[PDB]
């Protein structure tokens, strides 16, 4: 065989966490990021796994992940050291035959578990399934530097929010027509925050914890990556513009209108104010 | 032989494509790049050749570029993948003999298909060859950060924009004498912005998109690149600058006139105001 | 053998001082590292020691360092050359029988010697020794860039710049309760200065220098290495939120409270006003 | 032998012009770099030669510089290329035996030439060895970007522009207490602002050149580099305090000659102000 640690997913979660760590995303074990596998992905590999897999049970029935299996970074662990040692910072989890648990199946060693935002990432998964109809397999967490910095200084209403970031690069509203969700400030690390969370994925792609960072969703890690990495890349021209006083033109509601009819996507109707 | 991903070509679309994402110019998809080759560039590579090569037709007849190969990025193409798979990510394409198609002849592999800019890179191709007596053979267009921050702080006029990019580096005006010209906003990937941007194209190496990004063109991929650069460098110098309160001195207009007659170059008159 | 060059030890300096150089944080000798080392780390590689181990005073006994080696960065020597060459840029030196001076044992080629501010890190290492019994295992100083900058502009005043920087990341907080000391701008590579950084490192894992750097202690170089990462990150955020003029909103009190509540960690007091 | 690629000149330029490439400092073919060199450094080298050394007579007479080999950058070629293909980007030159001219002796292939900056570089290596008895053997110039944005801004005063800077990193004041000198704008790649650069060379080993670059002197590579890096980090602090509405509190003047005091240096009188 070829090494789990050459498989495409593996692979996959290395080039996402080390490119966000490259960003300035993931400043100590900032972020988190986990994957949504097929039985098919892991089966292969059944002959590299745990010792004994690790059984952790869930803060609260999922029967809707019965029998996932998901790869995921690790609590405490950094993005950067998992293309140095994947299997110490990432762990292959599989929920258990009704929602309630999981078992840890290959990684994590040195009794590490799963990210400490899991209640957020797999109640996520699990809006996300719905509202996509299981096309999302990602969701991904990062402190991106600009979005973070933003919710300083503009209002944090969804609306305006996303409007400026529509604004901030042309491409914005086609990646995300469905906007940016805002939270209130919440203790994360929580089951309040991981389902306030999971209710605003009904509704968008992205959702910003104020203060703290941006929550997306994707089909594939590159495209969930670049739906945050267009997110940011707007913040931060918006960062310059506003530290260089302000907008003297941007782009207008008709020509975001007219954008988002030439796309065939659907934008956030509250935001389309101006 | 050597496969033709080893080719001087392929290798400097791995390098462009590559760099440009780690400007931060390239979240995403965004950007994309076409730069034309000779018969004698990919013949040599006739044998490692697709399974049988698609036709697209082009949006309009585009006569001058009859029998034309490109090495092309792909729409919905990530520039940081394609140093990881250039045969997915590129394509080799050669408009028919009468200049109302291609045939796509390489890569693009799983039905991708050129950027969905190509109308605004192969019309400027067009315009770029009568311009410069068929010098010039790259188009590219990437999200330069600083750039796309001005456009919503300076005034969009060619003529001011363009006056700010000399001053903010010494260099800019030897590199781009003409300028860059300023397209209002427009949807993007449509067949008027690019014959827009192909207009300008015979009057500018540069065209901004305002709040979206910079064409460029050049006649390898370095020189292109690096026209890019230079004008994204000085953005960069007067996004510090304005974010500082402006400049108390600059550049004067005989100093720029002083270093047009020095190096042999006739800069923007409408730019030579004060 | 393996060369002590491949020990976990020299490649955790390798790792840390280049991180350090690529964040921007080491410009020139810029900043300095050093790692308290087991017996058992470096009695493996014995025979690999040097010529004959020189001998060098320590400014005052350091009585409770007695028979303790570290690897330490050289005086002089760029954090960007560690990885190129580390036995010339490194030395493991081992402090005497009753805490009078040291014996570098390897590295430090030419006639080298560790770091000028040897005082300050030494001195440090004796303290976070008693106040963690002995788990601290790193000191660390950095020029990090944005901290420095907001030394210009926050009022130096521990609780007040603590609070900020709690602010400008979420997890702040959590990964530094105690907060960061801030001492006087005093004249470096001084016994007066590294007393007055122990002192503080008595009550903070992180102490500033005005208009210098920070110094931060750790179990580890990760630990270390993202104890200040966090401090910068937050303090980069910061930079961006001031230079557009300033906290619209921000995390509250009463939500820095509930976060260190859930936790389970005890928040600066002083900071904790409103 | 080993090939002279493989040289430590050849590859401290490699790894100078890299790192500067990296900076952000080198967009296109700005900045430029020559490194004096020893008979004894390329005569083990004499076997792998050019061709027949081409000639190009010197701008004017210099016979400091009688019979003395350097390695240069290319003029119009790219920092970024120079690990990629160094004998494109670099040529050995070795000034003929009364100052007059010099042979290319490696590289340049082509037909490329030395630096456009040569005139500035030749008469500040004149200046500078006998400014330093004969220890600087380097001469570096770049568009280090933060600097730039800083001679929009700041007076162009030699003093207050050397005194900002040592305000901005604590170190400064160490690495240069000649501080940095300032040219008025001058037309570059001319005699005359080689011989301005020179002039100021006598008495300071960084120059400034408003609106375009620095200009360094040191006795190797990396120290010349570091020296830059110092002056542009500290700058870089500045572009964020001033950007953030400038300095409340800074490093004094005792403070500042306590500092030069200690470290045996000899501060730049006039900065000395307040
Ligand atoms: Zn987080
Ligand atoms: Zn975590
Ligand atoms: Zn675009
Ligand atoms: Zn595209
Ligand atoms: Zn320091
Ligand atoms: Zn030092
Ligand atoms: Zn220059
Ligand atoms: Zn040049």
């Amino acid at each position: 065989m070829q090494n789990i640690t050459q498989s495409w997913f593996v692979q996959g979660m290395i080039k996402a966490t080390t490119d966000a760590w490259l960003k300035g995303w993931d400043e100590r074990n900032g972020g988190n990021l986990t994957l949504r596998l097929d039985d098919a992905d892991i089966a292969p590999y059944h002959d590299n796994f745990h010792q004994q897999p690790r059984y952790i049970p869930l803060s609260q029935p999922m029967p809707l992940l019965a029998n996932t299996p998901f790869i995921v970074t690790g609590s405490g662990k950094f993005f950067r050291n998992v293309q140095l040692d994947p299997m110490a910072n990432l762990g292959i989890v599989k929920v258990d035959s009704d929602g309630a648990g999981y078992h840890i199946l290959w990684g994590l060693f040195n009794e590490a578990v799963p990210t400490s935002e899991l209640p957020a990432h797999f109640l996520s998964h699990c809006e996300r399934i719905k509202a996509t109809n299981g096309k999302d397999r990602v969701i991904m967490h990062c402190h991106a530097t600009n979005l973070i910095a933003l919710t300083y200084v503009l209002e944090n209403d969804t609306a305006v929010f996303t409007r400026q970031l529509w604004e901030g690069s042309t491409e914005c509203l086609v990646v995300f027509p469905d906007g940016v969700g805002i939270l209130p400030w919440m203790v994360p690390g929580t089951d309040a925050i991981g389902q306030a969370t999971a209710q605003e994925m009904q509704k968008h792609s992205l959702v910003l914890w104020p203060f703290h960072g941006v929550f997306g969703s994707g089909p594939t890690l590159d495209e969930t990556f670049g739906l945050i990495d267009t997110a940011e890349k707007s913040a931060q021209v918006l960062v310059k513009v506003y530290s260089m006083g302000g907008m003297k033109q941007t782009i207008s509601r008709e020509e975001l209108i007219a954008l988002g009819k030439r796309f065939g996507v659907t934008p956030l109707a509250s935001a389309l104010a101006l």
